[PDB]
């Protein structure tokens, strides 16, 4: 497997803090006794069947911009999942701590590296399905790591076809290639608005009403278009296409001028240095 | 459970024919005939709970379920008329309009029952309509039985919102109303629409084409054609429910199963030929 039962993780890892309490189980800051390496450890009390799925995904997702699995153990009735620690925290928290949105140049770095990560996931037939700023972790170098928390949404014949209703044909066709991946391109567009404006579109509406709103409204656009370049607004226009057939792929959007010339993560390294300096205030 | 482990089914049932495997079975005490599905469990208990809840005149009737000697038994009341699609093959014709009205009436009543219990069939077709010798239907499902009871919303793509909204009330039940409309055409014409296309191309066709209509509209009443027009609405929002369609003049005056009893008598007499 990708899970070790022979080894007790307490022999190798020291729990040195707490991070989150997602309903799944506790999550700790952990320090490696041999190396000093820092990790975030999710510990969960054959219900394991559902949970091994996450580890197989992570194990396949070896890429610079996706969280990096350091290990998985099952020991004394508890499942351990050890990810490399991203000291910068999530982008949404960074915006709360600085009490502002990202500059356009910080959003271009984010966008560029997300597109690269998505191009990788999709070419492996993995769909994220929960993109948002809370799922983008930052390193102190200014690189993202795409993550997923909570009820991890990542993942790889309802009748005889002559009798199938059109809406059932459509919702089955949306579940395989090349339509399924398009959902992430949309959510990416919304994440960019969230990073620009702090809140996603329709944030004022309760969760049930916002579904209606998404289905029936024109695609969202930036609140103050004069703050933003035409490249950003065109990127959104194209990504936030309600039609998944014409919505471009990650590989296509990497050639859009919003991101095609980004060759430096400087702007995002600066953001993380500033967030750290702000956190330090007392 | 709804499954007995105390009782060996061979003590009560005699296998007397073939239809895992599925047998014609005869009750040693009563003489009652049953169709028995025997299987080499989690996936399979779902079917029995559905059947156990679906006590209605026009839905297959569960007589019992046993688990014994590593085998799961599911016993349904035997419907001697067979399935409607097989009847059309044996007679080498479609149903008359009066026979389709009885079928339509009774299917609507069955669907109204299933949907009011939050059960969706999802595989309606003439091959799933069993007939009794009295001329009543029994709605069934065979094969991989299809009967049954995502992200944070601000970031969700419109197509994902739509395909999640189609999975709960009142949109999910609408799929059956469509399939009912296609079943009526299948009974009128023997084959469903687009039967010439391979299964993968037919999906594209269903999504992109206008709704299907009857090949020779002058053979059929305006009530039948209007019923289809209304039931084969591509928009599940405006597609009517089973309860609404029961008030359509195609079926609102049907008070006799005579036409369908005659069909089953004729099919039986045809089968007898040798
Ligand atoms: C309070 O301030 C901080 C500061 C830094 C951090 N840093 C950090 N670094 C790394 N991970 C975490 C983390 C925090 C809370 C919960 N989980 C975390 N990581 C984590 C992620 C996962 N899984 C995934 O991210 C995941 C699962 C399925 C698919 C995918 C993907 F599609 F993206 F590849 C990703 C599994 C186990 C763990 C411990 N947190 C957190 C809070
Ligand atoms: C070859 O000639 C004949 C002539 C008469 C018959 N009659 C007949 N009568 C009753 N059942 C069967 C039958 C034949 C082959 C397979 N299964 C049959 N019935 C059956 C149906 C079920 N389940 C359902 O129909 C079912 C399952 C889930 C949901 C639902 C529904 F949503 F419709 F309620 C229905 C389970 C077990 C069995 C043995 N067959 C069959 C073949
Ligand atoms: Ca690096
Ligand atoms: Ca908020
Ligand atoms: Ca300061
Ligand atoms: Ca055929
Ligand atoms: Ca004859």
């Amino acid at each position: 497997e990708h899970v070790r039962r022979d080894l007790d993780p307490n022999e190798v890892w020291e729990i040195v803090g707490e991070l989150g309490d997602g309903a799944f189980g506790k999550v700790y800051k952990a320090k490696n006794k041999e190396t000093g390496a820092l990790a975030a450890a999710k510990v969960i009390e054959e219900e394991l069947e559902d949970y091994i799925v996450e580890i197989e995904i992570l194990a396949t997702c070896d890429h610079p911009y996706i969280v990096k699995l350091l290990g998985a153990y099952y020991h004394d009735g508890k499942l351990w999942i050890m990810i490399e620690f991203c000291p910068g925290g999530a982008v949404d928290a960074i915006m709360l701590e600085l009490d502002r949105g990202l500059t356009e140049p910080q959003i271009q770095v984010v966008c560029r590296q997300m597109l690269e990560a998505l191009n990788f996931l999709h070419s492996k037939r993995i769909i994220h399905r929960d993109l948002k700023a809370g799922n983008v972790l930052m390193t102190l170098e200014g690189d993202i790591r795409l993550a997923d928390f909570g009820v991890s949404a990542k993942n790889l014949f309802i009748g005889t076809p002559y009798w199938m209703a059109p809406e059932v044909v459509m919702c089955e066709t949306m579940k395989d290639t090349p339509y399924d991946y398009k959902a992430d391109i949309w959510s990416l567009g919304i994440t960019l608005i969230e990073m620009a404006q702090i809140e996603p579109p329709h944030h004022e509406l309760n969760p049930m009403r916002v579904l209606l709103k998404i289905a029936k409204s024109d695609p969202p656009t930036l609140l103050t278009p004069s703050k933003w370049s035409v490249e950003f607004r065109d990127f959104l226009k194209i990504a936030l296409d309600k039609n998944p057939e014409t919505r471009p792929s990650a590989a296509q959007l990497l050639e859009h001028p919003f991101v095609s010339s980004i060759t430096s993560n400087k702007a995002l390294r600066e953001l993380v240095a500033e967030a750290k300096a702000e956190v330090m205030e007392e």
